């Protein structure tokens, strides 16, 4: 109760069946460790590289196939005063892999469900860390080299309050909202 | 209770049966990842591309067939003061795929049921994200290229209050209500 | 309770049996996706095309047969101060397909039951959206082309208060009540 | 209750099945004791060398394979006023290896879930100590030699409060936040 | 309750299965009694020689193999006002060897979990005393000879309070925190 | 309750299986009665000769082998106000030999677990008395002769309170804490 909020065949809500039971067969493993395409990697303005959730979903569809994987809630959705959090589990081929808790920051009381799926996506991607999907994203050497050959530091002009700020962006990507 | 509102064989309301149990057979998977037709993609005035719900329904009918798929409510309909939200699950071939929560903004107290189906549609489309339906819609590179070869920025005249505003539209699509 | 109103073998009221269990056989699917006849499509004066409920009923009778389909109430009839709403489910071949909520606007306290069947019809048609019945009705490209080759904008004279108004109508259809 | 906080097939939550039952076959053992790459070893500013969690995950994926290993919670997440702690167990090939408790320091009330996965990572790495993953990291002779041939002591200028401080860094690595 | 604190296939928590049932085969016994490397032996400042826990873990991995051994809790973690204690059991090849209680002194209320693994390590090493791992460490003749040919008594200057103190250290090892 | 304290396949906690059932085979018996090395025998300052517990453990490992013997608790740990006591049983080759109660004097409330293993060691050695391990230690003629050819009485100066005391020590062993 440290976080200030209130809830908004196999019982997958609480079951731990198949957790690290047996490894997948060869082509699955080959598709999981497939190197990321550097062209598809995005970077937040604050300077953290990431991968869109649709890329994670496409990788999962290419590896396990549609219907061969899914997400299950594991705990009630706790809505903090400034974020929405929930704990999710990833199931592939009737087998539990990992359970991780996601986050999504919301600034408007109306946009809380818009966050409740954002958090879900975050949970998904973080669970995918167990499978090694986008491992290069968390490699510090990969981050440094990708940050020096594909990302540039540009001094942008914030238009909402007419204040200057220096932010990170891709070489081929322009500046978007809320910035210039 | 953070959101301010009040409720308006297999027990699919709460069951998790088949969630990521087995993948679908080959032609189903081939139809799910079929590339989108660029002619059918629409764009909201605010600058977000999307796909009509009827296209999602047609894709589902082409993939699983009529009667082979459906939506089930998973939680009571919570009606916020400015939107209607509900949590829905997608079931195909007696198998649960995903459960996601939708939104629909309503501006009139009478048009609340008109929202309760809008939210349903939204839930459907968001659940379809697990199957990869319209994955290109969430690809930032696809969004940029489609936004530069098929969408144009036009300075329109709002007629309700006689104020100028610059909005996004398709090249072959005119301006509709509430705008010019 | 956001809406202001008060209630006016298989327990189909609450059961979810057969929801997306198995698809229908070939001729059923062929009849469901049969293209609409453009001659039968009507348009409301406000500019929204639709299909009479009798056409939906005829399509259902041609596809599943008489007695092979029906509607079941799913919730108590809530009567708002300006509309009547109820939630209905569609059952074909002992199988649940979809559950959707309909609307019917009423302007007279006596004509409330006249609305309670209108809403039912609306619910039916909206549920039929899952089967793909009248999918072309929700296709924006179909709406534009049908609105330019079969519908005309005419400046009509309202006779109740002697005021001018410009409304939409079919080329072969005259003006009806409450208009000229 | 000494720590000041409150909770935020095989029942792996409490089961001890397979704990030290049988050893793994030859190639697994060969991959577990594979020497660390000195280029991948990082060092905290305070002077403690460590290995990123993604490296541990990659080693586990190379040894047991994706889906052949996972983590299970063993106790409720206790959130101290300045850190988040939880007890985790490592399961490989349906066999329990070790159960260890992790830590993650948090300085913002919003960033508590950001800690709840950090602690998970820490738990993972500490459990990996049983398998011998990164054993050289805890070898004092390895620490001394790696600290003298690959790490340098540099006098950096803290920019938040304009105070001088001498910290540890890699030869090829620059200074990051919160420092210069 | 003399200590002032409060709790923070085979049921290995309480089972005594295999306790001294049969001896191990020849190569295991040969690896257990393998003489210690004098270069790897460390000495605390107070004058007590010891072996890092990673060395014990490496010896166990070389003898029984990864997954062939593990630790199980045997009693609830009792946290004294100045130390953390817990009782642990060592299991190798599905066989119980010994159960011993460890210690870890903690000086900060936050660093209690940092102690709960220290105690675990201590328990491990003390249990290893049954197998004869590091027997020479407890041999008084070995302690005297190693203390005279490899350890030196040096008069160091404590920097926290500027007080002199004479402490023990290795010939090739410098002085660390909290001392000079 | 005369002592003032409070508790801090085969159920070996209470079972008496194998107690004096059959003798061991020849080489075991030969190794058990092997004469002690006079160089390894130590003497307490008060004038009682003894053998370090590591020597007993080494003898047991040489006789029965690692994993062929162990200790089991037989009663709850009773902690007297000035000592820690517990009753332990020795099991070799799946056979119970003896059950004896040990002691360990403690002078600090924190060092109680440090005593709980000391007592265990004491119990072990006392149980070993049944096997004849270190029988010469309890032989009065052996004690007299070893006390006259290998031990000397020296007048030492206690440094804590600056008081004189005459204590026993080995010829080759110096004076340790708390004495000079």
């Amino acid at each position: 109760s440290k976080l200030g909020g209130t809830p908004l065949d196999i019982d997958w809500y609480t079951s731990w069946y198949g957790l690290g039971m047996k490894p997948f067969e060869a082509k699955v493993q080959k598709d999981l460790i497939e190197p990321l395409d550097p062209k598809d990697i995005e970077i937040k303005p604050d300077g953290l590289i990431y991968l869109p959730e649709i890329k994670y979903r496409r990788i999962l569809n290419k590896a396990f196939g549609a219907g061969g994987w899914g997400l299950v809630p594991r705990s009630q959705t706790i809505v903090t005063s400034k974020l929405v959090t929930r704990e999710y589990g990833l199931i592939c081929h009737g087998q539990l892999i990992s359970v991780a808790r996601g986050e999504q920051d919301y600034f408007n009381e109306a946009g809380i469900p818009t966050a409740t799926e954002g958090c879900k996506s975050n949970a998904l991607m973080r669970c995918c860390k167990d499978l090694g999907v986008g491992s290069e994203l968390w490699d510090p050497v990969f981050i440094k080299k990708f940050k020096v050959d594909h990302c540039t530091e540009k001094f942008v002009e914030h238009v909402t309050t007419k204040r200057k700020k220096k932010i990170w962006l891709r070489k081929d990507r322009q500046v978007e909202y809320p910035y210039k």
